[PDB]
């Protein structure tokens, strides 16, 4: 019982699949184009999830990215017939595509894990798009017809009744068929991973001027890290005046010795701890370039000592503290890792809150948000973006941090904890070498947090097979032309 | 005419570059019929001389880098703009007439540059300020302490010679602190005609009208075409050579565009205006303005500013000529 | 997967489309047959909107207007196949029909405007039914098969699940192909329209014994109309005793002079205003058959004057009032109008409340209930009934009134305001000539109100092309035979 008036209508437009880069290799694109990316900060993503709907197509037309062959005004009836996709070859990067038309079309944790290119190729009913550099085709596009979703029958429907129902779901990711198992300048596969020294850094409560930072609490005793410039290797002769306690986080401050009392208008040691505090994560202390001593000092003891007498510290030694134990403990260590030596016999990864005064690195949030049985280079891929899209945590980027368990590194710690090279070398993220100090915005956020994991977990993914190791500082585009066939009616 | 909407146009033709694609024959050949009105009969010379026979529309694009170039750090383009909340006077380019940023009621407001190292706004000394008092002159100014250097005997000579450009590289970006106020420099005129040497005890707060605000002349907006639509944005031209405020159109309501996103809406609009309206000077007579609520930092009306003008350099000179050229020494004001 | 038992079933019955008349030319019939029409009051309508549903057909069968070929008892399954319509020719009137089977089948403001016959003929996919007088056909009926609604597929459904879904929507209106642009006795096309004199009658608050009526309020001063029998054309010598103030509405009272004090047991001028009040809209004052004077008298001034002394009015003149201004202002004026001279460059029409103490004739209710870009004779057509069906205002008929803007009349007033000839000549609506006074029921409603617009807006519509100008006092029927094909199952 066909309607009285019908009009063939097509929808033609260019859809930018993803604009990726080395520092943004394994993130979901389509959740970042809606949000404003600050300038001088690389964005985009190496893989995208597309849910093309009629309302989405209308929104795209509002942004003027496509055209309608015939307008649908005053023709409420609609009829869908099929879509034709033309995948244009990228100039210098390789991308594979796959499409589904099932009932729910709901992305899952397994789907985002499977999105990693080397496992993506193993997926059946795929399609590879060689780049022009990799291969020169007769026609620089792959064209195919895609049937409507099998649930949606070939009958008529109203406007704003099938507006939000997906018609076609596109999964894409970037790769390089040539440099499949290794890039080119890649010195080796042998990727280095910086990590928090979880054997002694166990307190998850940062970002407070008022509250001092204790690395760990055994029983009811708190432990603290102290930086010093002593040139003597002995641990007992290091003078109490020379130490520079942390007493804070979130402040990129390097600190100074007690001898610098006059420079900052210091009259008491309380002013020394308020002003001369040093960042344990500072470039001169995170890497332990300068010696740092872990102890059970409990600076209230020094408070009592200098309230008794502050000028008597000339005869005060490190051993005079009420609790013994003075150990050279670096805040972070550099692990060596290799995906060809790593499997998935027990490794796992999950998120934990970073804004609570609790210890341990076990999950306490959601046991349904634990992954495991894939090797690290696959297991990490897309996991943060999956969590962003599915769970909608408080801030994700700022509220908390990610952790994993991997026994297959050369230096191994039951739980691990990435740390981007930028955070370790004292620089803002995504600034390669020019800005040697943290930016103005992150002066009040310089603590271990997800905004500083980025390059490390990205490099962990990158070490895996099939990652498109492109040159640094270049961006790769991937355009697809979509032609939807429709028949308005009324 | 903008390429991304141009491709959507029907009956098109793409010409791939040799780098993008290698064809068998490096040319596309087609036959084009005469205009459908012009019949296939005979005509005289100089009777069909000026009648068009064929109209060609062309534009440049890149099928490979369609949504992004390559070294393009991000899509996240930065736009410099005049701070229209306080810069509202459209009358520039006069040595004789001082420049006031805005006029509320009947009171004029002025911008003053200073080198004070104290963050307090009340202790900044009146001698240290460097008023604008002019436009169109790329002059950075100097302090009252430099009185001897330029043969200054009175503060009138200070304002004639020590005037500074509000749009100068050291003041447009607010690299050095700049203070907006309702000073009305005639008040300082009266003060120093009473006594010029008594300014050692004259403070910023002693001006008859309060209000001393750190106001930058220009701000850098962040913008993104994928986050921008066309629900209400608009663009048009306004005269730059009149002593009137506001950024509303007063010229031609037929020369307003609107219902496209910014990156399309701007495209070819100036050249269209040049060809259709034939304004007085276009380039020098006036300026363009838009309304866009979709920037991170947003101001009802906006007002572009090329990076060259913001960083104190002549247009189209990339980095070598750090100062405005000889020709534009007498035109350094916000202008097309 | 057809059901076990099926039974072919038809529904045959006669459906009365509309019974129209001259005084009821342009109203929707189908909202008036459900409501009781008082006897001796013509009803019906010249156009009808039909939404034939299965539940509606069952309701019709309850009223015994049709039959079922086979009962549907204990056969819940239903299947629709199509309907056959037989449009019988009317004896002496012409009607055109059109049918739609779209998804919503929701009547709109444009549809009711387009319902006017002369624009209805221009509509595509129409059908004309010549009357027996206009043309004699071989078979006095037009038969056609109408497919089910294109959304409703040819599958099975439950009872009381498709009960309220429309199956067929019928649009009909009356016309006359012979007297298309003019009737017969029609003296001319040159229709006269009575209107409230909106330059001075601007107060929308009527119907109160306690509250006096002021025509308008400039600033804070109220103005009033006074009727007099003075035979002198001079406006300054007209005596204050001779005037008959309005001081009320809603009361069809003609008033009397101060000389009639003894007749109604009047002891003070307050009793004169309570009893001797006159209707400004009365037949002897609405048309200004007797002189009427507009002024700024503010009868409280006369109150003060006669409380000082009532017998001193023998020396009281019209000019002695504290505010000057005594103008012969008629309450209503007769405009001359012509549809061939009228277009739609700016004319508009809408409703405004009649039960509020506010001035002006601008809309304040609903900016979505303004029409405009059609000439008057089309623009008015069906607009009141549309408003009744769509908005469901408080009383429509009694709560408020309709207004228009039309610059194309010979005498023109920015806003206009119909007035049926019945209300102007002092008679109840729809009573032609016998009852020269308002009826018993409307003695307490005789104010400008929608129940008195009827014949005027109807005549405005009638002046347009294609109106079926039938003789006065005759009623025209239009019967249609409908045959619905169904298949009960179970």
């Amino acid at each position: 019982w066909q309607p009285k008036s019908i009009r063939k209508c097509r929808i033609k437009g260019m859809l930018c699949l993803f604009q990726t880069t080395e520092d943004r290799l394994s993130y979901n694109f389509d959740m970042y184009e809606e949000s404003i990316i600050p300038e001088k900060l690389p964005g985009g993503g190496g893989f995208s999830i597309k849910n093309i709907s009629l309302y989405a197509l209308y929104q795209e037309h509002i942004h003027a990215h496509n055209i309608f062959t015939h307008t649908n005004t005053d023709r409420p009836l609609a009829r869908y017939t099929g879509c034709s996709l033309k995948f244009y070859q990228s100039k210098d990067i390789d991308y594979v595509v796959t499409y589904s038309t099932s009932l729910p079309l709901r992305s899952s944790m397994g789907m985002y894990n499977s999105m990693q290119p080397s496992i993506h190729l193993m997926q059946q009913n795929k399609l590879i798009v060689p780049s022009k550099q990799t291969q020169k085709r007769r026609k620089p596009y792959i064209k195919k017809h895609i049937s409507p979703p099998t649930q949606m029958k070939s009958q008529w429907y109203f406007q704003h009744n099938i507006a939000n129902i997906p018609l076609l779901m596109i999964r894409t990711t970037a790769l390089t068929l040539d440099n499949y198992y290794i890039g080119s300048r890649q010195l080796s596969t042998n990727v280095t991973i910086h990590t928090l020294n979880t054997t002694y850094i166990q307190n998850r409560d940062w970002g407070d001027r008022n509250k001092t930072y204790y690395c760990q609490t055994l029983g009811t005793q708190r432990y603290f890290l102290y930086g010093t410039h002593s040139t003597a290797q002995n641990i007992n002769d290091i003078k109490l005046q020379e130490l520079i306690p942390l007493t804070n986080t979130q402040d990129y401050v390097q600190g100074f010795d007690w001898t610098e009392k006059d420079k900052h208008n210091i009259t008491t040691y309380k002013e020394f701890l308020t002003k001369g505090a040093g960042n344990p994560f500072h470039a001169e202390w995170i890497t332990a370039q300068n010696p740092v001593i872990h102890t059970a000092n409990s600076p209230t003891q020094i408070e009592q000592i200098y309230t008794a007498s502050t000028t008597t510290f000339q005869n005060k030694k490190l051993t005079d503290l009420p609790t013994p134990g003075y150990i050279f403990i670096t805040p972070t260590v550099s692990l060596r890792y290799n995906p060809y030596k790593d499997l998935a016999e027990r490794n796992k990864c999950y998120f934990v809150r970073s804004k609570i005064n609790a210890h341990g690195w076990d999950p306490e949030q959601h046991q349904e948000l634990i992954n495991s049985d894939l090797p690290q280079w696959l297991l990490l891929f897309g996991y943060p973006d999956y969590i962003k899209r599915t769970q909608n945590f408080a801030l994700v980027d700022t509220n908390y941090i990610l952790v994993d368990h991997c026994p297959y590194t050369n230096p191994e710690k039951t739980p691990f904890i990435p740390l981007s090279t930028s955070f370790i070398e004292g620089r803002s993220p995504y600034s390669p070498s020019d800005t040697h100090e943290p930016d103005e915005e992150d002066q009040n956020r310089w603590y271990p947090c997800y905004q500083y994991q980025q390059e490390s977990i990205n490099s962990i993914c990158l070490s895996g097979p099939g990652t498109p190791k492109i040159p640094k500082g270049i961006t790769a585009e991937a355009k697809v032309k979509y032609s939807f066939n429709f028949k308005w009616g009324g």
